[PDB]
């Protein structure tokens, strides 16, 4: 039960993928260990 992104597994200190904008590639463990960018995925608003 749960359809939400509210804890999808402690996924959110990635340090920094080097192809950044030119990664191509498409892996289980690299959208998991490096991140393509710098911005939060939940508090961008605060109400
Ligand atoms: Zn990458």
């Amino acid at each position: 039960g749960g359809v939400q992104i509210v804890g999808q597994d402690e996924t959110d200190d990635r340090p920094e993928c080097p192809y950044g904008p030119s990664c191509y590639r498409k892996n289980p463990q690299h959208k998991i260990e490096y991140r393509h960018n710098t911005l939060p995925v939940r508090n961008v608003l605060d109400e």
